[PDB]
Parts: C-alpha cells; sequence; structure tokens
C-alpha cells in the first residue's frame, strides 16, 4: 500500500521539510532537481544542496521506515522542451543517466522519478523509452556494482493512457513500463480551471457526461493492459479558482471570466482560509469533489469527503495506493490523515 506525497523544494521558506507530518507516508518525494541541459549533468537548485541532503534524515526523523525520492524535470515548456533535446541525443541520455545515479546517491534517496509532461508526440515518447531504457539497466548496474538494494524508478503520467483522449498522436506503452518502472503516479487532475470559461470539478473522479474523470483515466491504464498495483493515484491539494460572471451564480457550471486568486490555484490550507472567512463549502457528490465560494471567487477542490471516497475508490479498483500534491499546501496534514486512515 503506497501512500506518496510530493514535496517542493520552493516552498522551503513557508514549509520545511520537518513540517510534513511522514507518518502518514510509505513515500516521500523531493521537486524537482534540474535537467541543467546542454550538459545533462542534473543537479538540484544551486544553492540548495543542504536542502536536498538534510531532506531525506529530516522526514525519516518522524517515520524512520519513510522512504523518499528524487523527481527530476517538472512542468512548464521550459522542462519539456529541455526532455525533448535529451532524448533525441545519446550522449547526452548517457550523461543523464549517469548524473541522476549519482544525485540520488549524493544525497540518500532511495529511488529516481522523471517528471516529463508530458512525452508526446509518438517520436518523443519513443525517445523517451530509450532514455528510461538505459536508465533502468543502469539502475541494474549499479546494484550489482554497489552490493546495495536497486533505486526505484517511477514517471509521472498523464491521467489517460493516450495522448491526448480527444487526438491520439501517441500513448504510453503499458507492458514496457510495468516492466521497468516500480510505479507510476497518475495525475489525476487540472481536468478544469480557469482556462475554461465555466466552473467545474478540477479533479472530478466521476461525471455522467464527461471524459475528463480520474475513473475513466485510470480504467483507460487498466484497458491497455497495465497492472492495477502499477497505478497511483493522484489527489490534488490545491484547489482551481475562477472569478464569476455573476455572484448570484455559484454552482457547476457557473459563468466566470478569468483566473481567482492566486493565478488560479490555491492551496487546501488557503481554501480553509477562505471557508473561515465566510466562503460556503459544498459538497458534489456527482462529481466526488467539493467547492467553495464567496463574493466573486469560486474554487474547486478535494475535501475531507472527496478524499476519503476518493482513496476508497482507489482501494476498490485494486491500485498500488494514491499521491498527494503537494505536501506543503495542507499544513496540518488534514487530507493526508483522511487518506491514510482511509486505507487502513
Ligand atoms: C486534462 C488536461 O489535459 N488538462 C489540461 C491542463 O493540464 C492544462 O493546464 C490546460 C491549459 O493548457 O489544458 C488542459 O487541457
Amino acid at each position: 500500500a503506497l501512500k506518496v506525497g510530493f514535496w517542493p523544494a520552493y516552498s522551503v521558506s513557508e514549509f520545511p521539510p520537518s513540517k510534513i507530518n511522514s507518518r502518514l507516508f510509505t513515500h516521500l518525494y523531493y521537486a524537482f532537481a534540474e535537467l541543467n541541459a546542454p550538459t545533462f549533468e542534473v543537479r538540484v537548485p544551486p544553492g540548495s544542496e543542504k536542502t536536498a541532503e538534510d531532506f531525506t534524515p529530516t522526514v525519516r526523523r518522524l517515520n524512520p521506515s519513510v522512504k523518499t525520492l528524487i523527481s527530476i524535470g517538472g512542468w512548464g515548456s521550459e522542462v519539456r522542451d529541455n526532455f525533448a533535446k535529451l532524448n533525441s541525443d545519446a550522449s547526452a541520455r548517457q550523461r543523464f543517466v549517469k548524473s541522476s545515479i549519482a544525485l540520488a546517491r549524493r544525497y540518500g534517496f532511495h529511488g529516481l522519478d522523471l517528471d516529463y509532461q508530458y512525452p508526446e508526440p509518438q517520436l518523443e515518447m519513443e525517445n523517451f523509452v530509450k532514455l528510461v531504457s538505459e536508465l533502468t539497466a543502469a539502475i541494474r548496474e549499479e546494484a550489482r556494482t554497489s552490493g546495495k538494494p536497486r533505486l526505484l524508478l517511477t514517471e509521472a503520467v498523464y491521467f489517460h493512457q493516450k495522448l491526448f483522449p480527444w487526438e491520439v498522436v501517441t500513448e504510453y506503452p503499458v507492458q514496457f513500463i510495468a516492466a521497468g518502472l516500480d510505479w507510476v503516479n497518475v495525475m489525476a487532475y487540472d481536468f478544469h480551471g480557469s482556462w475554461e470559461n465555466f466552473t467545474g470539478a478540477p479533479a472530478a473522479l466521476r461525471d455522467p457526461n464527461s471524459k475528463f474523470t480520474a475513473s475513466v483515466g485510470i480504467e483507460s491504464f487498466l484497458a491497455a493492459g497495465m497492472p492495477p498495483e502499477k497505478l497511483v493515484l493522484g489527489i490534488p491539494l490545491f484547489g482551481r479558482s475562477w472569478l464569476l460572471k455573476n455572484n448570484n451564480e455559484v454552482g457547476i457550471g457557473a459563468p466566470a471570466v478569468g483566473a481567482g486568486p492566486v493565478d488560479g490555484a490555491l492551496s487546501f490550507s488557503e481554501i480553509q482560509n477562505f471557508i473561515r472567512g465566510g466562503a460556503r463549502e459544498v459538497f458534489d457528490t456527482t462529481t466526488v469533489s467539493a467547492y467553495a465560494y464567496k463574493d466573486n471567487v469560486w474554487v474547486g477542490y478535494d475535501n475531507q469527503q472527496s478524499v476519503a471516497l476518493k482513496v476508497q475508490y482507489a482501494k476498490e479498483k485494486r491500485l498500488g495506493g494514491y499521491f498527494f500534491w503537494s505536501v506543503n499546501q495542507d499544513i496540518d496534514a488534514i487530507l493526508p490523515k483522511i487518506a491514510s486512515d482511509t486505507w487502513g
């Protein structure tokens, strides 16, 4: 049973690793190491070496049996473009594989994660396969030479097995992945947000009149032949916010006029403050989700109830477990506790 949390190093000032309740997790990820083009000598951001080093011993103080992984990449065009440059260059791939393994070992991480959004189109998937093929070979060789247990290898995946459901240009090679990776982190969120001019459930578990749901995505990996234990269901600890066109239209599907605070996203903790400050919270049973609104601000997120429901779902579907992005966004570890209690 995998209980996974992502900690972003950029949150270090407001939420250092010591604040993580690691008793609620089996694995904690450090996000993110840099690809560092053009050499592709992977590294943590220069000047953060101490933070990277202290991460694992720190989180193990509260839970000595917790394991850690370091994630390489992240979202955005720069990371995507750098993966694309890297994967097409055999020499660069060799430098990446060598430096990534060294990076994990340097700081005492138990594994590596690749966060590439996204390996499309077909050429990019094929070249990513080359990278992972070489990385897995090196991981096994490093275990034999060192006498240590091999590093874990995971990767972030789109909510759906096809890239993309509406226009398929490539797809995740599920048998390759099941063979080479310990698990995948399914990003079952950001289905809806301020890029749309209507409010919606940003991480809907299901929806009777929509294909953008966690369940539809999970079903697609399972249909493709992925062993269910290889799938780890992502749950956001943030919500997507909109500014309402009309303050008296406050339900799902209400017209909107742009991103709410802060640039279209609020942490769960910020959403708690929003409610304590007068916002009305609604649970939407149709989508298995929450939303909250006050004046012209509307936010959709996962709450205590929807998280319990999503974790039970993951158990029903026989998944490997769940992950949260990102742990700094729930300062009192409200949702990680509910999730851990639900699975146990
Ligand atoms: C489920 C999905 O694909 N969601 C994406 C979202 O991640 C992205 O931020 C947005 C804006 O480009 O476009 C959506 O289609």
